[PDB]
Order: structure tokens, then C-alpha cells, then sequence
């Protein structure tokens, strides 16, 4: 179009609000809010997908320069703001009372939140593993929806592309900076100095606490320095990243204050914020489900739905799970290998 | 429809996003965000209108009981939450850079924010007076849009209906409680006691300050006790309310802690919050216009647009202007006529 | 005092910021933010306690009128707003980097979040049961702190006082409205009508699903109509409320649209919002702990602390647990016993 | 100290809450909220000052590297988050009713918001010019407060230091990139091409509108290319920046997408966000003053105070006024001189 409403296709957009309670000559006022709220979510889901696909295209390249990294950071930050808005949309729908919802939920019988193609496309494009999902894709009767999901699982997710970018971190290379080995030998040097300082403790409980603590540190570093331990944790589902991607991620977090790593760090932080905000939506949605129809109601066949949503709050659904635990492996500033390159 | 996407008409809704930069084979990524942002606004504008029209129907009645008042309060509070969300949508669009916007604003030449039928319908249904508007309704080329605006100006606004409800306040009546006269004579009694206390001041500057202050209080009460002064202020545009509606509003604010007036008070407060939040959107929108194209750019013909938006921030656009100044006329708790009925 | 700084005792308040890294001639800039953030929390914790104690005094009375209920609702809503602000304070402290925190966390060795007297007083005054707490009160070395906690556990909590108020609900009484029996017999009448409608189903899978569903409804109502089942669930820790308090709570939620119950309903909703917002703070605090020092760091002696905080997210810490599940027991509007009194 | 309360000096901090209505044996509950709210503001004002002074020290240097720029950006962003929290604190105090405030505002007679030393120190350290202030520093009776303000006006503000940093922008130099001249000659080339395109317009109203518009563009560029026009606008108070600082600011906004300028751009954006958020606090504070005591009340001596606060909303109080208008001078991407260096 050309003028405001023609450009925005308001003739199409504002003709998609059909209250089924109205067409059945028993209108329920808040059903208009129910529709509008979901359509605002679906509009922003399309925007999120559009931004995710553009970030996937920029990450599916041999090298990602400082200019392309800034663009990726901008678009990830935009997704963060849209996710906060989407979390904030819940109290607007929580304004409808359970009895008003009960008077129209009968018209929704075949419909299901599981049938949101865009919500699934978001989960898949970010990296929610099909094997890590709770049992409880085949809900989608349409063939274009099934084809859309097939492509989202087949094509590389944001998790795979970020890992590839993380593995190519300059500075990890043995030929050059050799960060991983410098980190291993400074961890050994630091942890021994901690043993020597604890040996000089005037009190025995304090000497023993420090020594027990150093042993727990030894085990923490063993989970990342022994690749067999890391690869076993990845297999269990406690980690997502490859051993080399984790090395890159750890190096980015160590040198975040350096101009060269501040932007890659921000990209990782926004990836974490996205995960955390999708989890916040899941929680607020399960609180709202509970407020409206409790753990189970007429038509639900028990607390099956409720318990499934409650189970989506687990680390099984966090894509960049590894990013939250990087500070466990941190060493003081004085102990970090200085940058030379 | 029946299943999720058919119920929500996602086939229609998600087919209304046409980037003109894409159809011209010169696509600008952030134009997708520009469209989606406006469509989320337009969806919520429709919800606001739907709630406003339902509140108008409940207020266009002989008596509004405690049950219907609770429903009106709920729906006004819902509009408050939607307005906060709409204010919060601005930083999402402020994520687009001026240079990216400059690469597609050429395709928008005939379009204008003035062509938002729903934004005008919101202003009119709330009560933005046609005579109080800045010079700078005839923008709308379509006949259904012109007819929609004609009806919104003709049919009673939220301002007119609230005034009618306010005029019917029980307790204002001479036959019963006679609040206005009790308020006048307690104002006189309180202000004289203030003169007597100031007369006993040991310091002359303090006695004189108190006496100058009591004189300014006398003039404040004169603007509401002399109907000629109030009616002149309404004529100037400094007030909106009729003299009897203002009496009701003042009585509701005085006895807000009493169960009988707490709900009418909350209705008035939410009416104020709505005004204040529409003003907050106007401000954030003028800040965003400024960030994107400054006070004037190529195609604007000077700072005409900018200065008009900047002028919409004035009290000329506040519908319930009177509601913000009710605390100027307040007297201590000890001086308020006790409720009997 | 009398002037601004003397009234606010800014001489005392702005002399309580002692950076231990500064006194050790190794200053860490963000330690100032660490102190200020905690002091803003402690100031608002004192305000929360002050409001909680005033609500406890109003609830520790024979009858609570409509006027005192409005005051309680106002103060509960104030606590909600302060809790949202406190949740929002986390991203301000998350602005400090893990390496900057690592350079001063050594000076905090004896200090512990467990030593916040005001946080414990908040938990106790709301109603966090001492037996429902995770093993992991005796941390407090001072005698006035131990005496403060002793009194908070001994004196009635907000949970006990709300239950007393809920038990005294007019309308529950057999002598008058007899709500519980009317609810039981309308549940029986409604559930049988649902069996008869399911019997007329043309499809067998649909008839069987409806019948399986009605059986699950029968069991839900059994948990509240058989007092032995409710009393067993209270004993297990799945419920907090007495059988009579639950009856009152259910009646308030059923007739919330009625002027008589809207205010008691709002009080219950704000009580739920408080619980939910304290849970949101706990979550954001465990995310921030994780961002700063992961699941374990030098000095922690393993993931003991982290796992304890992670366990505070369970229903074991939700005081008004029962309030979230009231919609499970809801019946359509057509099936609710009409109000007469 | 060493343990939680000793480290945070909670013995001092939680002993600074003296309600004057309580000491006069006429306690007003919400006076506790009034005190706590102001003390939370004063605590965060101290944090803001601490961050501002550290940014002043980093900016008072010959060269500011990419590493020091990241630190400045981090601390400015922290101030943004604290300012949002401070804006959000207003609705918490707006929870107190005007009648409850009226029962204790008598004890505040000598106190005044003008006596907040920290609020003035914030305004001065940011750059609120003493000559640009409204008539209505000498309020401060204490000598350490007068000395604190004297030093804040004497020592360079954030506005002066940012201008110095902006003037040293590499790329502005004639010897090297010579941005200003390249910008002038590309503006001339672009504006002439616009005349030639308008000359080919089939419609005369369209040709004339385009030509009138190009003339308004010519005048816009004249205000920045003729230093006499810029220096006259600075003198009038419509601009703050020196002609060379404005050149740097314009160059940073033009090449913001380039890695070299993205961080300097972010610093400028956060400086704008700070200005805008202090303005948002001023507005919310004048709305809250109005809600509590209207435009004037007993003790105010008329609307003097109210009108002064209402006048602080003007551009006279915006420190980085110039930053909001930089998009007025923008040219399309195709017209921007390519970077070489
Ligand atoms: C009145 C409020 C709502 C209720 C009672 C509700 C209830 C439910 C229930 C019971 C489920 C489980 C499967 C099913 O029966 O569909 C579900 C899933 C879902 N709903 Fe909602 N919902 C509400 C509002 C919303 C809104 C506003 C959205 C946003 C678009 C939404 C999005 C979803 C999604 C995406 C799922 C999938 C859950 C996941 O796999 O993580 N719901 N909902
Ligand atoms: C890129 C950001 C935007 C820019 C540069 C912009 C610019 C403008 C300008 C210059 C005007 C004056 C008349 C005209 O030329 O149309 C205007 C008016 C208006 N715009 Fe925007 N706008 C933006 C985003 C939005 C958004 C997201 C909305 C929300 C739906 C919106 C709604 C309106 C409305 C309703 C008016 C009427 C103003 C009033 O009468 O108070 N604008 N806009
Ligand atoms: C730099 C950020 C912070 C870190 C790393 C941190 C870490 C921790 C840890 C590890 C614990 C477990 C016991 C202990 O070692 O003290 C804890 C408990 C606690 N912290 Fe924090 N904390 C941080 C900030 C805060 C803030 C800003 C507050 C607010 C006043 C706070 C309040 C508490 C409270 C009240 C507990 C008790 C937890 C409960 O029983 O639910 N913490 N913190
Ligand atoms: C009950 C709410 C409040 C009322 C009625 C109120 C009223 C006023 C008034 C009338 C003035 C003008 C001079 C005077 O008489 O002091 C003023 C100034 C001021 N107040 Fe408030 N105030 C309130 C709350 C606050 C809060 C919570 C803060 C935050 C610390 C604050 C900070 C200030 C500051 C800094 C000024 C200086 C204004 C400027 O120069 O821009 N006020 N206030
Ligand atoms: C339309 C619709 C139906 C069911 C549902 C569940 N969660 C969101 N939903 C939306
Ligand atoms: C589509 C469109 C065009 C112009 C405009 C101005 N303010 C919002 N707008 C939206
Ligand atoms: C001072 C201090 C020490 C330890 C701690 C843990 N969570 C908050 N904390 C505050
Ligand atoms: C204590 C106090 C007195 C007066 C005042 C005005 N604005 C904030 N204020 C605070």
C-alpha cells in the first residue's frame, strides 16, 4: 500500500478478530482481550523469527568481522526487549477473571497452545534439542507447518552456529597464544599457592576448610581440563557445548574488559538473557494458567497439561545452559595469562 | 475457526506484513520491525476502543450500581496496563538506527501518523475537544473513516459521561447531606482559625507570611465557591468540568477512605492515569521522532510536524485536566464535615 | 531534625558506606555499588516490616470492617510495588563484573546473606514455616537478633491471621447462607449433568474422554469435601490452610464480582502477588549468584550455598500456597449458588 | 565491619528513621514511607555521584583509549538503570493519600527539596549551567555544603569533559581525513542533485514542495557550516557544544555502525538517556506534588513552587541538549564520505 492503513494492511489485520462467543450469540467481553493478546504475541513471535533467521545467516559464514558482530549484538538486544514486552503482556491477560474465561473456554476445545507454529519455530531456531524435550511436532495437521518444523530441526540452530563461531576463537590456537594450556598451568600454580597459604593457617579448622575447598576446586577444573569428563557431561545433558566451544566461551568471559572481546562477550550475555527471558515467560504463563483453571479443570483430563508446563522450567529447555556456569571456572585477575598476540 | 491458528485467524494476521523496500528489490531489514511495531500498536488500539465503548455503554445509564462500578474500574485498569505496554514499545522501535530508517522512509511519503483512525477514535472517545486541538479529521480520505470520526465526536465521550455520573453524586443534595454548603462554612471556619493563630505569631515576618498565604487560600476557594469564576475558567479552557461535576469530584476525593467512595475514587484515579499515560506516549514518540529525523528532515518541509507533536504535550490535550488539581482545594481531616447520611 | 538533611538524618545515613577494599588501600570501584545496593534493600526491608506489622495489628481483632479492609489492601499493594522495585534492583548489581567482585569478595569472608535479620523477619512475619525450611536462626550471634526472630516465630504470622479472618467469613454459616453445603450439592448436580451429556455423545472416544475427565473432577472435589483428605494434604505440606479457612477463600473467589467480596478478594490476590514477587527475587538472586561465582567458587566449599538457594524456589517456601490452586475447584457461573443473605 | 550488618553498618543506617509525628505523640503511618523513600533516593544519589566523579577522572586525561571508553560506557549505563529505578520509586510514594500527607507536612515546614545537596551535586556534575537556571545555592546554610557546590561549579562538569573528548576526534583533522569539508561538499552535491530531481517533477505542486523543502535543508546546514550562526545559537542558549565538539558528535553519529565509533556513539547515547531520565523524574515528581498538594496549599504562599518545578521541564535544564538534534543534519548512507584513514 501507500497511505498509513494501506501500508500496514490494517484492512486485513483489523479483520482477524472473530469472537466465537459472539458468533454463538452468547458474547463474553474478555474474549476480545484473549484474541488481541495472542495476536500481539504472534506478531512479535514473527519479528523474533525474522531477527533469528537474519542472525543465523550472519553466523553461517567462514569469518564474522567486528562490523557483522555489532549487527548481531544489536539484533539480539532487540529480541531481549521484545521478550521483556512479551513477559509484561501476561498481567494484561491476567486482568480477565477465571469465571469470565470459563464462559468461553468451551469454544477453544480443539485449539491448543501446542499448535503455535511460531512458538515452536522460536524454540527450534534458538536450539531446544528434540531429544531433551519432555515426552507428553505431530500436533500440526497442516503440511506447511510440518515442513516448517522439519526445516527448523534440520537447518542449523543458533546454538550450533554460536558453537562454530566459539570454536574459531583466535587465541585458543597452540600455534599462537595457546590460551587453554596457559590457563591449565596458571590454575595449577594458583591452586598450589592456595595450598601453601592454607598450610600456614594458625587454626586447624580454617586450614582444613581451605584444604577441603581446594580439593573441590581441583574437581571443578578436572571437569573442564579432562575432555572425557566434559564429553560425559555433554552426553548426560548437563552441558551443550563442544569442548572447543567451551574453551572459547571461557576465554571470552576472562578477557571481556578487553576491547577485542567485549563485543563477543555482549553477544554471549544477550544469548543468556534470551534464554532467561523465555524461561520467565514460561513461568508467568504457568502462573496465569494456574490462576485461570488451576492445575486441572473440566476438559483437561487431570493435571497433565499443568505438569508438562511446570516441567518446561527445567534446564532441559535452556539452550545456552553452559553460559550460566562459566563463572564457576574463574581465576582472579592476578592469575589470568596476560594478553600479547 | 476452531484450532489455534484458525481461531486467531493467523492466516489473515500473518499475511499483513508487506515491506515496500522488499517489493522494490532494495530490502531494509528494520522495515519489518517498523511494520510489526505499528501493527502491535493498532491491535492494542482496537482493544482500548473496545474497552472504552463498553465503559461508555455502562456510563450511559440512569444509575450505575456498586457492581457496574467495579466492572468499569476493572476495564479502566486494563487500559492503564495496555497504555504502559504501548509506552514500553517505543524503546523497541528506537533500536532501529536513523540511517536504516532513512533508507526506507521514502516509501512512506503518502502515509502519515495523522491517518491512524484508531488513534483519533481513542482521543475522541476519551474526550479530546475538537476546539482545544491545535490547527496545523479531513486527512481521512475514506468515507467509513470520516463517518467513524463524525460518530465519535457526536456520541458522548468518556468526559461527558463521567461528568453526568459525577453530577448525580448523592451527598451533594441540599435535601440530604448538603456537602457543598458544609464545605463552604468549614472552609470559612478553618481559614478564620488560621488568621487567629497567625495573629499570635511572635515574629512579624512569620505572621505576615501566614497572612499573605491565607489570602492566597481565600482566592483558591473563591475560584470554586463563586460559580462565575469557575464558569469563566471553563470558558478559558483551564477547566473541563461543570460546576456540579467538580463538586462531586471534590467530594469523592475528600471521602476516598470511606467504603462508599473508594470505588468512585479509583475510577477517577484510573481516568487520570489514562490521561497521564497517553501524555507519556506522546512524549516518548516525540523523543523517538527527534532521534530518527531530528526536528526536520528531507521531505518534512521544516519543523512543522515536530512542533505540532511538541504542542500536543500541553494541557489542551488532557481530557480530565480538573482531576490533577483537586488537591489544591483540600482541607485537613479535622476540618472535613463528618459523614452521616 | 527540621531541615531536609536533619529530618532525614543524612549525617548518619550517608556515613554508613565503608568500603573494606578502600581501608585496605586496594580499592575496587564496584564495592561502593555492592554496599549501596544492599543498603537500599535493607531500607525497603524495614519499610516492608513496618507495613507487615501494621497489617498484623489490624488483623489481630474480633472484626475487620470494610474501612479497615481498604487500609489493609492499600498497604499490601504498597508492599507489592516495593517488591517489584527490589526485584528490579538485581540488574543494577548485575552491572558489576565477576572479576571486579572477585577482587573484594575476600573482605566479606565472615559476612553472609543468612545474617540479614530483616530478610528473616520478613519471611517469618509473612508465614514461612520453620519446619518447612530446608536444613542446611542460629547464624545470628547477637541476642537482640535472636530475640527478634524468637518473637517473629512466636507471634502470629500474616498466614495465621489471614486464616482466622477467612474462617470468620459470613455466608459459610449453616444458620444463614450455608455456602459449603450449597456448593457440595450444586457440584453433585453439575457433575451428574455432565455425565448425562457425555452419555449422549455420538463418538465413543469423546464419550470416554468426558467420562474419564468427570472422574478426575470427582476426585478433585473429594480432596476438599472430605475433611480427612484435606487434613492429610495439610499434614503432608501440600496445603497450609485450615478446612474452614479454605472454605472462606473458595467463597471469596466465587463471588469476587460482588461488591461485598471484591475487597476481601483483592486482599487475597495481593497476598498471592507478594508470595510470587518474593519468589521472583529469590530466582533473580540465584541467577546473579550464578553469574558472579557460578555454582561454586574459592571459599564456598562446593555448591552447597547455590543448591540451598535453588531449593528455596520450591512450594516449601510459598506461604499462601493454597491461594494459587483455588481455580481447580471452580464451577461455571450458571452452577454457583445465587447470593441472598 | 566483618559480618553482614557490621559490613553494611546497619546499626547506623537503620537508626536514621525518626518520624516527627511519632516524637510529637500524633503518629502518621505513611510518614515512615516518606522517610524511607527519600533515604533510598539519597543512597542512590550518592552512588550516581560516585560513578559521575569516576567518569570525570577518566575523561580529565590527554587520551582516552578503547579500554577506558568501555569502562565509561559501563558506568554510564549503570547510572541509566539507577535513574529508571529512581523514576519507578515515585508510584511507591504516590501510594500515600493527600490527607495522610496533610497530617504530617506541618513537621516539614523548615525542610525543602531545594536543600538536597546530592541532587544539586548531580545537576552540577552533569553540567546544568548556573546562568541557564530559573531565578526563584544560597539555601544551604552549612559551610561544607556551600563548599561542595562551589567545587562542583568550579571543577569541570561532564558536559565540559565530553566536549574536550569530542573536539579531539580523529578524522575531523584537515591533515588527515578532513571530515567536515568532505561533509560540506557532499551536502552541496546531494542538495543540488535533489534540485535537479525536483526540476523533473511532472506536477508543479510536487516540484514546488520539493524546492521549498530543499531551501529549508539549506538553512539547516547553514546553522552548522557557518560558525557565526552556531556561535550565535550557543550564545542564545539553544546549543551547548563548541563548534568543534559538534563536528565530533556529528561524525560519531554518522559512522556509528563502524567498530571504531560504536563505543563513542554508545557513550553519547547513554549521556542522552541520562538527561532524558532526569527529565522523566522531574515530570513524575511534579505530577506527585500536584496529586498531594495541587498547585498550591496551606503554607506554600501560592503556586510559586509548582510553577518553578514545571519550568525545570524546559530545555534550559537539559545538559546535552545538542545530542537530541543531531539527526536533523543527517544525509543518506549513499551520500556519506567513505572511511579510509
Ligand atoms: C487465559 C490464559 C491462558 C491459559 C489458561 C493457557 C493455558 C495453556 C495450557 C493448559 C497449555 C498446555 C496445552 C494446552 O492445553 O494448550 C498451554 C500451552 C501453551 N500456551 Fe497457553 N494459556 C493461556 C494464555 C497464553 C498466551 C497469552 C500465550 C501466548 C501466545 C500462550 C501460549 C502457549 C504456548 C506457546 C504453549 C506451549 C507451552 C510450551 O510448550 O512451553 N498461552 N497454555
Ligand atoms: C520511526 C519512528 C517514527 C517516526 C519518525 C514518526 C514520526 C511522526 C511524525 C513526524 C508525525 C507527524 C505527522 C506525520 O508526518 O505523520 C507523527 C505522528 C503520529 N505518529 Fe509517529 N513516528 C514514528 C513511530 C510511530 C509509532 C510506532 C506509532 C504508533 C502507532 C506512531 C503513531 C503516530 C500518531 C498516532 C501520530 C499522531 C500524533 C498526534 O496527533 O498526537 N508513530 N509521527
Ligand atoms: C554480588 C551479588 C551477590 C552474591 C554473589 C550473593 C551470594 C549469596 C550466596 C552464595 C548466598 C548463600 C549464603 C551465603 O554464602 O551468604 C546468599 C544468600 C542471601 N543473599 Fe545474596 N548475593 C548477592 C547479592 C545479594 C543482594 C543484593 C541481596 C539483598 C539484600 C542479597 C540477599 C541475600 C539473602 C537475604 C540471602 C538468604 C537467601 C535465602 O535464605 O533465601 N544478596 N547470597
Ligand atoms: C509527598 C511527595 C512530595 C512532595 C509533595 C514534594 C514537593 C516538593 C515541592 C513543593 C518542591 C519545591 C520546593 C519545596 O517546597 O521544597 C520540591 C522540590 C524538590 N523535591 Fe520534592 N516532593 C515530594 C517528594 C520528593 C521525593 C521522594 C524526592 C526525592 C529525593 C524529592 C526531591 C525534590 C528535589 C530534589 C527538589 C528540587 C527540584 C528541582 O530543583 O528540580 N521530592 N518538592
Ligand atoms: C487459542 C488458544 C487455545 C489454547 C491455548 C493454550 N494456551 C494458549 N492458547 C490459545
Ligand atoms: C506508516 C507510518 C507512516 C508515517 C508515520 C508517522 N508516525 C507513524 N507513522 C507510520
Ligand atoms: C555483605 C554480604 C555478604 C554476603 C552476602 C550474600 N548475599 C548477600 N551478601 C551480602
Ligand atoms: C523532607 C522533605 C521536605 C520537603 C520536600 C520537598 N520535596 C521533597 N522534600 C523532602
Amino acid at each position: 500500500g501507500k497511505i498509513y492503513g494501506e501500508y500496514l494492511m490494517l484492512d486485513k489485520l483489523l479483520d482477524a478478530q472473530c469472537m466465537l462467543s459472539e458468533e454463538d450469540k452468547r458474547p463474553v467481553h474478555d474474549e476480545h482481550l484473549f484474541i488481541i493478546t495472542h495476536q500481539a504475541y504472534e506478531l512479535w513471535f514473527k519479528q523474533i523469527i525474522f531477527e533469528f533467521d537474519s542472525i543465523r545467516d550472519m553466523l553461517d559464514a567462514e569469518v564474522i568481522d567486528e562490523t557483522k558482530t555489532l549487527e548481531i549484538v544489536k539484533r539480539l538486544n532487540r529480541v531481549v526487549l521484545i521478550l521483556k514486552l512479551l513477559v509484561d503482556q501476561v498481567p494484561i491477560l491476567e486482568t480477565m477473571t477465571p469465571l469470565d474465561f470459563m464462559d468461553f473456554r468451551k469454544y477453544l476445545a480443539p485449539a491448543s497452545g501446542f499448535q503455535s507454529l511460531q512458538f515452536r519455530l522460536i524454540e527450534n531456531k534458538l536450539g531446544v534439542l528434540t531429544e531433551q524435550r519432555v515426552r507428553y511436532s505431530d500436533v500440526f495437521s497442516d503440511e506447511e507447518a510440518r515442513n516448517s518444523i522439519r526445516n527448523s530441526e534440520k537447518d542449523p540452530s543458533l546454538l550450533e552456529l554460536v558453537q562454530r563461531w566459539l570454536e574459531r576463537t583466535p587465541g585458543l590456537e597452540e600455534s599462537g597464544f595457546n590460551f587453554w594450556a596457559k590457563f591449565q598451568e596458571s590454575v595449577d600454580r594458583f591452586l598450589e599457592a592456595q595450598v601453601q597459604s592454607a598450610m600456614e593457617e594458625p587454626v586447624e579448622k580454617a586450614k582444613n576448610y581451605r584444604l577441603m575447598d581446594i580439593e573441590k576446586r581441583r574437581e571443578v577444573y578436572r571437569s573442564i581440563f579432562d575432555p572425557a569428563v566434559h564429553d560425559a557431561l555433554v552426553r548426560r545433558g548437563d552441558r551443550r557445548f563442544s569442548h572447543r566451544a567451551l574453551q572459547g566461551a571461557i576465554m571470552i568471559t576472562f578477557y571481556r574488559d578487553e576491547p577485542r572481546f567485549s563485543q563477543p562477550h555482549q553477544l554471549l550475555t544477550l544469548l543468556m538473557d534470551i534464554d532467561s527471558l523465555i524461561t520467565k515467560w514460561r513461568y508467568n504463563h504457568v502462573i496465569m494458567v494456574q490462576r485461570m483453571i488451576g492445575s486441572q479443570q473440566l476438559g483437561t483430563g487431570g493435571s497433565s497439561g499443568y505438569q508438562y508446563l511446570r516441567s518446561t522450567l527445567s534446564d532441559r529447555y535452556k539452550v545456552f545452559l553452559d553460559l550460566f556456569n562459566l563463572s564457576t571456572f574463574l581465576i582472579p585477575r592476578e592469575a589470568i595469562p596476560p594478553l600479547d598476540e
